[PDB]
């Protein structure tokens, strides 16, 4: 609904923000060539996605700035900083896809399995990285906010990097351990891998764009968040097997990679000991033959179903986080972006 | 001298950067296998090379403080930024490995090439690289340089990063244009790739460390280091080849992956046509009997004379710099890290 009617603006605006990171290195036209580059790596890995992240940038920032307050160049501000996430996120996606060896991102080829990129798609990756910045001191340079955006961008990116790091320790090729795969240890990947970047920075970035910059609010809003970001990675885990490559725009990988899906966790939580075999046989390994048993047994086990349950307790939850936590923001805030990822399907 | 004097105690500091970034998150002891990782990814990629980097902000900090003023936090700070600009080079270096396909790095197996990496090294680099920003707020959070460092660091993995950019498309693997690999070319690729962050960077810390943070300062020293890194670059180009990988401790690509080193920029403004040809058929290629061929070429026409008599020049040329554009700064700075460049065969 909010997030709908502003999908639009936003898109908008990138044609912009292309511009301005194209134009103010041409007079260095000996960098012509490489900003050509840049130009278009924005377009393949910026665009084609939800904007689910960046668009709460802007929405939550409608919602918690007086109109009074919300100048031309203050929107600008804010959906430049939109902007700014969600070229994090296509940093990090660009570099997810090459060390889960996927296929897909947002219906077409990823970037480093294009002809002509491959592996220098890993400096594409640190470039759209530094636009960030770029934009940051561009547009926010002269705000009182400046370093606290640029701090919190720095640590979200630690974080999902920590929590990266932890994904792939979890899931080497060719080492079947099914024991490394508990409840501690995914509730921790996920936080890290996707909790902080993708619920808590948007959120947090709009606060203390409207000056909201104390520790307590900042930890309340968090509270709520971390939250809304596990459950966000558990159905992101549930529509890497189960969901429709068409939607998604992507191909799955999780058992072929040997990961920590939300799955594989429950499926060890149910598995009958000879279901713990066809399991340990069959898992993060690239045969066809042998990912098909491995959801054959998720589904012997009505995992779909036990999915739909938990999305119905961890929402429930949520919101009794909010009830709780949200004041005194307003609860639309984050009532917005659960209603835009309750029951998604991609 | 000044550098080898200061070598010991620059690398003894080294345990304790390692003890702040693996500690103070350790009452998070959910990510400790992460932290653990961290530790490896740093003991392997920060340490074995010569130092010179972050060896140069520690000295030319020396140089530009009174002693009165070189408190024992203040030491503290200036070696923890020479850390973080040796930070900056891993984390390019892992990543330039990757890219370039390389086999060695400081005498051992690049980090990606390890059995138990590979691709992860991705994740491995950009971790390196939020570190930088750990310390930075760890250590001079509450120094009104603060900002000015942060903004630096920023700015010269960009200019790097645009620098790489240049460097592969100059170089598409199975794609010989030699037609593209000229001076203003080269000249360009090395400035952005090589020049910022090996020698204006490091000194440039030490400068706003030192609260000397005007424009025309540091527009002087960089006329002075851009060159210098231009030449240091020269002299990586013709070590590619013609060094002992004992010394240099690693192993030359360049020919290989088709790359815009300044030998082969030479070897076209001197060969034949029927040279050129030889150039054409053999460069860019992976097998041994046509690399050898292209050297005995560059060896044909005197090259390493040609890099003999360059070093000689531009030495010159540097040192004429240092008399124009030193001032206010001492020259020892400049000179000091010319010296330690100087005929250097790793
Ligand atoms: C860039 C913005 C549109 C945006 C795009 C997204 C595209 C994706 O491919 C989504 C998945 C592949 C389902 C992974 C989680 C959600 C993703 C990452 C996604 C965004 O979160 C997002 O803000
Ligand atoms: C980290 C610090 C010791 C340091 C190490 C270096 C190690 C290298 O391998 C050098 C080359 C491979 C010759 C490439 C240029 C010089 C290198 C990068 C080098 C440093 O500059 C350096 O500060
Ligand atoms: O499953 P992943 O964590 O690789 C993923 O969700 C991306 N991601 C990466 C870090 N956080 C989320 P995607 O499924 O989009 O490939
Ligand atoms: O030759 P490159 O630029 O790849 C190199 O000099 C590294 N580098 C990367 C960017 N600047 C310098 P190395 O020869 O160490 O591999
Ligand atoms: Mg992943
Ligand atoms: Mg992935
Ligand atoms: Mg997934
Ligand atoms: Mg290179
Ligand atoms: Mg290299
Ligand atoms: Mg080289």
């Amino acid at each position: 609904d909010v997030y709908a009617q502003e999908k639009q603006d936003f898109v908008q605006h990138f044609s912009q923000i292309v511009r301005v990171l194209t134009e103010d290195e041409m007079g260095h036209p000996e960098i012509g060539d490489a900003i050509a580059r840049l130009k278009e790596v924005l377009e393949y890995n910026a665009i084609g996605g939800k904007y689910n992240r960046g668009l709460t940038v802007v929405v939550a920032f409608r919602e918690l700035v007086e109109p009074r307050k919300q100048d031309a160049d203050s929107l600008q501000r804010a959906w430049t900083v939109g902007w700014c996430v969600e070229l994090l996120q296509a940093f990090f996606l660009v570099a997810d896809d090459i060390m889960d060896s996927s296929l897909t991102r947002r219906g077409q080829i990823c970037w480093y399995q294009k002809p002509g990129v491959g592996l220098d798609a890993i400096n594409d990756a640190n470039l759209l990285e530094a636009c960030i910045y770029r934009l940051l001191k561009l547009y926010c340079r002269e705000q009182p906010y400046y370093l606290n955006l640029i701090e919190l961008f720095l640590q979200s990116s630690y974080q999902t990097e920590i929590g990266q790091t932890l994904d792939l320790l979890t899931a080497p090729q060719g080492n079947v351990d099914l024991v490394r795969f508990t409840e501690k240890r995914y509730k921790s990947i996920v936080k890290y891998k996707t909790a902080f970047y993708s619920f808590y920075l948007p959120i947090a970035a709009a606060m203390y764009m409207a000056g909201i910059d104390g520790e307590k609010e900042h930890a309340n809003a968090k509270k709520i968040l971390l939250e809304m970001g596990e459950f966000f990675q558990i159905q992101d885990d549930y529509l890497d097997l189960f969901g429709d490559p068409s939607v998604t725009g992507k191909i799955g990988t999780d058992i072929q990679d040997n990961k920590c899906s939300w799955l594989v966790v429950q499926c060890l939580q149910r598995a009958t000991p000879e279901q713990y075999q066809i399991l340990k046989e069959n898992y993060g390994q690239k045969e066809a033959e042998k990912v098909a048993r491995v959801k054959a047994l998720y589904e012997e086990l009505d995992l779909p179903a036990v999915f739909l349950q938990y999305e119905e307790d961890s929402y429930s939850h949520i919101m009794a986080l909010i009830e709780q936590y949200a004041a005194p923001l307003p609860p639309a805030v984050f009532l917005g972006l659960a209603r835009k990822i309750y029951k998604r399907r991609k």
